[PDB]
DNA sequence: CCCGCGTTTTAACCGCCAAGGGGATTACTCCCTAGTCTCCTGGCACGAGACAGAAAAAAACAACGAAAACGGCCACCACCCAGA
């Protein structure tokens, strides 16, 4: 069940790494500060480094329980 | 109408997990309250005077209790209709 619970989330991850590393704004949210910081001001946006690496770290985030349980489930939404 | 007993359904209860609001505490600092001296004027005691109200007597009126009249219901008689 893990295993397989991870297959999907390696394949997604390089498409999505692919996805995320180009996240584009689009001009206005920025003037007016229309986009959520949220996920950001504590480090959770996936912006960097792969996603098959800041998900399992965040895993053991959550179970040494450093991370919020709410705030990890945002963070993989 | 409410107690009693019985199926049938509901949700209370337990227990377990996850999250964080807010209780509780600590440290810093200041602004508010206690305290005190001097000043005085508001509140109290005393005196007074007069009018609001108690009283009162008398009249008006406004609640309590009998016989006649009117209306309604029941019984009896008369008239009309239906049946034998």
């Amino acid at each position: 069940t893990i295993y397989e619970r991870l297959l999907e989330i390696k394949q997604m991850n390089e498409r999505v790494t692919k996805e995320i590393n180009t996240r584009s704004t689009v001009t206005f949210a920025k003037d007016l500060d229309l986009l959520s910081s949220q996920l950001s001001e504590m480090g959770l946006d996936f912006v960097g480094e792969d996603a098959y690496k800041q998900v399992l770290r965040l895993s053991r985030r959550l179970i040494n329980g450093d991370l919020e349980h709410q705030w990890f489930e945002e963070s993989l939404r």
